[PDB]
């Protein structure tokens, strides 16, 4: 019976047997007044004390979201859909503390991705119990508002200022600072980490002044704010907001009377209309995303990045080999998870219109010109792999690399990795490679469970990754000092060294996707 006194009330956890050991889990602790009623679309409000003992012993509600139904019954898609009830009342967080209760444990705060439209902390591949048991860190994850409920934007107007889900995240970081001391954790040693939109979120907390004092270091997995999907412009946000009013018959003239109208609507009416607020959409469509609100973000972030306006600290950044493949089976012609998707030059050009809709005829041509200069013109996989690389390089790898260059130019230590191992339990087909999001299980130490059908070499890779991640959190240095590991060097803007993670080797390489990223970063923004 482990009851902890938090600043808002007592909470009861539960005991977990992990690897012939023990971990104390606290699941679904509230951290804000539920944003229901007049609180929908508003920034989160601080909780009043409760007198009972809160039973934080099961995952809480996930936040409202549109589920991926593109491959029903398919684990590869459904492993990401929420595994608890959806509710507007969803601002809750979880804590895993090692047993015995530690003294001054480094805290790890996880933020999930999902395109800022979906995601939940209760996912099986976000279970922190392993990291607590193995590395005696404290793992924390929070739920935050996604989609229009968490990012509907009417800038200036506090009834929908934007970035509510980011302010959800930021409230939880606060909760840790005031309470994690009571759990054995060190508020002075908090490492943010996240993946995809979670990773974009982490980069934005590096830029938001109101988050500078709430964490120490940060790890960014396949995601950064400077990626083309991560920030909604003020133009897009208004057309999208206004469109969502038309789709609900909430079009009004007084800007506030519009919000009030959307607040008597049921969550499903708002969820259903989110698809169509963009006329033409891409598969990577973040209909309601982070914006330059003037509260969380004070300027456009690409400027702040360029001019050094961020928390000075260490960062750990990386990407996966085949980031782009996942998106090709969500709309690209000639593709499917159920064949090798050999496409033609015509299907390739067609796919560019899918992923680059509002782009000039000359822009699409330039993408084709730079990726379809093959070594062997006879290779049949040529156009299939090229569309994956296009998507992955444009949407993840080159923005992540550019973030890491820019951030490092102000003197902080950065470390870049390149995850290139395909999971043995990967459910998608093999032509899709080292897919977006399939390092997460390795980072959380799921292959450490022998009773799980993971190969042996996959255990060892997860163990070294979990070491390097934990050593980065505790010490700002992601090394594995004991088992004669390859030393991970700092990313410098000159040499641009990075570390490869695979089961065979661990190599030091330089200047990832060099040719590819001079195109996406120096040529293509001109179009
Ligand atoms: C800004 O939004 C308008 C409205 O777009 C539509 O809104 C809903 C009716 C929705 O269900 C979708 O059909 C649309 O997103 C955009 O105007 C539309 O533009 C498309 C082509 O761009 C045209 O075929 C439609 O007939 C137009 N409909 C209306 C009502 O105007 C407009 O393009 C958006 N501005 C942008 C994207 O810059
Ligand atoms: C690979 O499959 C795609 C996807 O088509 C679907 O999935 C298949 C496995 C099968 O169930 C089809 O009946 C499905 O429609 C194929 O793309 C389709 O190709 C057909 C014939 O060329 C065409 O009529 C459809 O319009 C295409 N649909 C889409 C969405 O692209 C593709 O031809 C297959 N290629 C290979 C090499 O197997
Ligand atoms: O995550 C998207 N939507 C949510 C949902 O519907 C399907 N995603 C599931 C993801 C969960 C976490 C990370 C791995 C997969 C969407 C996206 C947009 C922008 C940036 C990244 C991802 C997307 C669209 C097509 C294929 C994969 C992902
Ligand atoms: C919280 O739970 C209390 C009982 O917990 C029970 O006993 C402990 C030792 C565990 O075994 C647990 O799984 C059991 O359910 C209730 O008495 C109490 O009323 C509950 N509080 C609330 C607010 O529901
Ligand atoms: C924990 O670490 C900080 C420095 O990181 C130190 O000041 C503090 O005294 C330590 N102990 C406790 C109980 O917080
Ligand atoms: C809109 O309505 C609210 C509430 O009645 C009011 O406070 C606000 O001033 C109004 N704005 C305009 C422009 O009429
Ligand atoms: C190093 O090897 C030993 C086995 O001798 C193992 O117990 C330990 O966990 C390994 N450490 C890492 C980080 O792989
Ligand atoms: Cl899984
Ligand atoms: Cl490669
Ligand atoms: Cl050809
Ligand atoms: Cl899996
Ligand atoms: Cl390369
Ligand atoms: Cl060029």
């Amino acid at each position: 019976d482990i009851i902890i006194a938090t600043k808002n009330g007592k909470v009861r956890g539960m005991q977990l047997t992990v690897f012939g050991g023990t971990v104390t889990a606290f699941l679904g602790i509230p951290y804000a007044q539920p944003p229901l009623g007049r609180l929908r679309f508003k920034k989160p409000q601080s909780l009043t004390k409760w007198s009972d003992i809160w039973n934080a012993t099961k995952y809480a509600n996930s936040c409202c979201q549109n589920i991926d139904q593109s491959f029903p019954g398919f684990h590869g898609s459904e492993m990401w859909n929420p595994n608890t009830d959806l509710s507007e009342d969803c601002l809750y967080l979880n804590v895993w503390i090692p047993a015995p209760k530690p003294k001054n444990a480094t805290v790890l705060i996880w933020i999930y991705g999902g395109g800022f439209q979906t995601g939940t902390s209760s996912l099986h591949v976000y279970d922190g119990k392993f990291l607590a048991r193995v590395e005696r860190v404290i793992v924390v994850s929070m739920n935050y508002r996604v989609g229009a409920l968490g990012f509907l934007a009417l800038p200036g107007n506090p009834e929908a200022p934007g970035n509510m889900g980011l302010f959800d995240q930021q409230l939880a970081l606060q909760w840790v600072q005031k309470n994690i001391a009571a759990f054995g954790g060190n508020p002075k040693s908090v490492t943010l980490f996240g993946e995809s939109a979670g990773a974009a979120s982490v980069s934005l907390h590096l830029l938001s002044p109101g988050s500078h004092s709430l964490f120490t270091r940060a790890i960014l997995q396949s995601g950064s704010f400077n990626a083309p999907w991560a920030v909604t412009s003020l133009y897009e946000a208004r057309n999208r907001t206004l469109n969502l009013a038309k789709l609900t018959g909430c079009s009004r003239e007084n800007e506030t009377e519009i919000i009030k109208c959307l607040r008597n609507k049921d969550p499903q009416e708002i969820l259903l209309n989110e698809a169509f607020v963009v006329p033409y959409g891409t598969p990577l469509s973040v209909n309601f995303g982070p914006t330059v609100d003037g509260d969380f973000l004070t300027d456009m972030p690409d400027i702040l990045l360029e001019l050094g306006q961020f928390k000075k600290t260490q960062i750990l950044v990386g990407v996966n080999k085949d980031e782009g493949t996942a998106f090709l089976v969500y709309g690209a012609p000639g593709f499917s998870k159920d064949n090798n998707s050999i496409i033609t030059r015509k299907e390739f050009q067609e796919g560019l219109k899918i992923f680059f809709p509002g782009v000039s005829e000359f822009g699409k041509e330039s993408i084709l010109f730079h990726y379809t200069d093959w070594v062997d013109d006879q290779r049949p996989e040529n156009y299939r792999e090229a569309l994956g690389d296009v998507v992955g390089d444009y949407n993840f790898i080159c923005p992540a690399l550019e973030f890491t260059k820019k951030f490092s130019e102000w003197g902080n230590n950065a470390f870049f990795y390149y995850f290139e191992h395909r999971s043995s339990k990967l459910p998608w087909p093999e032509w899709m490679g080292v897919m977006h999001g399939y390092e997460i299980e390795f980072v959380f130490g799921l292959p450490l469970e022998r009773r799980d059908q993971y190969t042996k070499a996959e255990e060892i890779l997860s163990r070294s990754i979990v070491k390097r991640w934990a050593n980065f959190a505790k010490y700002g240095n992601p090394q594995e000092t004991q088992n004669q590991s390859t030393s991970w060097p700092v990313f410098k803007s000159t040499e641009q060294k990075y570390l490869t993670l695979n089961t065979e080797s661990t190599r030091i390489m330089t200047k990832l996707r060099a040719q590819q990223c001079r195109f996406w970063t120096s040529f293509f923004p001109k179009v």
